[PDB]
DNA sequence: GCTCTACGGATGC
DNA sequence: GCATCCGTAGA
């Protein structure tokens, strides 16, 4: 039945069990923390929990411990060697935060499995999974302690066990869905490198981000002002009904909906949408940026700098990865204020001394995983000579040379391709393009004409996912989509959209994990002697930042050159594809002053 | 009748 | 009285 040894009260009985822990290809692992203080090896971790099959689980005590605790380094460093944690990020960032230890070798999640399994339902607690995937194990979840008692070594026990229970059914599972391998080569490797990245942070300059505040505030002052003049008393500007009053109730063409529409026929006819525009931008910016960042901001003395440590979300309906604390990922690019001041968010986010900011770029990375599951010849051999997509979509739209195309009007290019593959209608083309509704319908019958695959293979990806309930991605991951066979027409039509976004996005996260992977396996292998993370202690890299197809590195100015050669190799070869994986390398001394590293 | 993500402020029942 | 909702930013 349910036990609990104590293997840390013996020298024959822990050194037993390590010599029996080593051989074991798989166990699961939980944390024993008494959390008095919100990081300590014995004052806050207070212990590791090991099971193998039986119900039996070994406990050891992280109290009085050196030689315990290097014991428990060696085997959990590269002891098969399978570990299974619950929340394996939360394990890993408690284990280096508080003792130092690197979990080396395969990890496994039941967390993660569920989440491939069924990635549109919900994050299932460890309990949840018992109740729903181990039902024999039930009568165990009394000792998972309580919201009062929790007895950290019983519950670490109970958790261990019940961890390799729910990973040993899920396991089966996965193999019977045909997505194991995709889990212990692609997804958990994966899971580790967020980890690493959780415990790096992100280098932030204060004094820079201070400066754009202050310029930003006087900025605000100014835009109140104007607002205030060009309106006539001091209304409010945060608020939408003391907006749509003043707008559409004087001289303007409409509750009212004041969202973005005003830069349509609003900002080129009264300067006050204009003014709104803007002042919500810069708002944006300071009350979801600045204001989080300062409070979220954390010294690192080490790096002798302040640093902002976001959280892996990860737990996404298409295999993306999100942050959660200071939500980094969406800080915005650079933005002109005019007082020529620029807003560079980004531009707060340092390396420390001495060092560089270096960012990889996916080239049109969706339009090539579409070109390879589609199989469309057109496109294959368009964007295997070197060309830009984005950039003759531009080029053709606006009958402008393609080599005169803008950033920004490359972005507008962009988001119509993506738009038209992922089932955007003829009204929302022509929104986005400025043509008429047949306009639009006709420049979406022409894109399907002329990639013909690519509309194949919507229409095979909609069938197949009707035929079978779900979606399947380049690399396996299903998504569950039962909406595609419902009777209402919007369910359907919904149901389809995201069947085809799944199967292309699903496998352009896919082929970011797995570069991401092996970009820290190439460096891991390149400076042997580099410390893992910023949190483990430079020479290398240190992925500091995510961006659903860019890694940020943040790497010394010597190791520069060897590291953009590293990241631009794995990512060309993370998957050998129809289509050529173009890495764009960008070097800096912020992420918001990159130049481009031609390599 | 683009998808995905999070998140501050405001509706909104 | 809080709970989502939505518009917003990235991608
Ligand atoms: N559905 C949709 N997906 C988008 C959109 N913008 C970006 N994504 C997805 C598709 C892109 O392939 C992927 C990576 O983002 P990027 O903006 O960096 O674009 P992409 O890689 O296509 O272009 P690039 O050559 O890097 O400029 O993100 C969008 O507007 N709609
Ligand atoms: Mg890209």
């Amino acid at each position: 039945t349910f036990s609990i040894i104590d293997v840390a009260s013996d020298r024959r009985l822990f050194n037993t069990f390590i010599k029996e822990w080593k051989t074991k290809e798989r166990y699961s692992l939980a944390l024993a923390c008494e959390k008095r203080e919100h990081d300590s090896d014995g004052l806050v971790l207070i212990g590791l929990s090991v099971c193998w099959g039986a119900r039996d689980s070994y406990y050891i005590s992280l109290q009085q411990v050196s030689e315990r605790l290097g014991q428990v380094r060696s085997c959990l460093s590269r002891p098969g060697g399978v570990v299974v944690t619950y929340d394996i990020i939360q394990v890993y960032k408690t284990l280096v935060l508080s003792c130092g230890i690197s979990l080396a070798g395969n990890c496994e999640d039941p967390k993660v499995a569920c989440w491939l399994l069924d990635p549109g339902s919900e994050e299932r607690t460890l309990p949840n999974m018992v109740t729903v995937y181990c039902p024999e194990e039930l009568p165990l979840l009394d000792g998972l302690g309580s919201a009062h008692a929790h007895c950290p070594r019983v519950r670490a026990a109970t958790k261990s066990v019940l961890v390799h229970a729910v990973m040993n059914h899920l396991t089966g599972l996965l193999e019977k869905d045909s997505m194991l391998d995709l889990f212990r080569s692609i997804e958990m490797p994966s899971q580790v490198c967020l980890a690493l990245l959780e415990l790096n942070g992100v280098g932030f300059s204060v004094e820079e981000c201070e400066r754009q505040k202050h310029v930003m505030q006087a900025k605000l002052t100014a835009l109140e002002s104007q607002a205030y003049n060009l309106a006539g008393h001091s209304f409010s500007l945060t608020s939408i009904d003391d907006i749509a009053q003043v707008l559409f109730l004087e001289l303007h063409l409409p509750q009212f909906s004041t969202t973005k529409d005003i830069l349509e026929k609003l900002r080129p006819l009264h300067p006050l949408p204009g003014v709104i525009l803007e002042w919500r931008r810069i708002t944006n910016a300071l009350t979801k940026v600045v204001f989080p960042l300062q409070r979220e901001k954390q010294y690192h003395p080490t790096l002798a700098m302040d640093r902002i440590y976001p959280i892996a979300q990860t737990h996404t309906a298409t295999g993306r990865v999100s942050f959660t604390e200071p939500n980094i990922q969406n800080v915005p690019k650079d933005f002109e204020i005019c007082m020529a001041f620029s807003v560079s968010m980004r531009h707060a986010f340092v390396p420390f001394s001495g060092g560089m900011i270096l960012a990889a770029d996916y080239s049109q990375l969706e339009l090539r995983v579409l070109a390879h599951l589609s199989k469309d010849q057109r496109l294959l051999q368009v964007l295997n000579g070197g060309a830009d997509v984005f950039r003759c979509i531009a080029a053709e739209w606006k009958g402008v040379d393609p080599e005169t195309v803008n950033d920004s009007l490359r972005q507008q290019a962009k988001q119509i391709c993506y738009g038209i593959i992922y089932g955007m209608g003829a009204k929302s083309l022509g929104e986005q393009m400025g043509v008429e509704e047949n306009d639009a319908a006709c420049y979406i019958e022409s894109f399907k004409a002329r990639y013909k695959g690519i509309n194949a293979f919507l229409k095979e990806t909609v069938k197949n996912c009707i035929k079978n309930g779900y979606v399947q991605t380049l690399m396996g991951r299903r998504r569950y989509l039962p909406g595609i066979s419902n009777t209402n027409t919007h369910i359907k039509a919904h149901a389809e959209r995201q069947a085809v976004n799944t199967t292309v996005q699903g496998s352009a996260a896919d082929i970011v994990k797995l570069a991401t992977v092996n970009i820290q396996k190439r460096l891991r292998k390149t400076y042997p002697t580099a410390p893992l993370s910023h949190q483990h202690t430079l020479r290398g890299a240190f992925f500091v930042l995510q961006l659903h197809d860019e890694l940020i590195y943040e790497t010394r100015e010597e190791d520069l050159i060897q590291v953009a050669q590293i990241v631009k190799r794995e990512m060309e070869s993370a998957v050998k594809l129809y289509v050529k994986l173009k890495a764009k390398v960008k070097v800096g001394p912020s992420w918001g002053n990159l130049q481009d590293l031609d390599l």
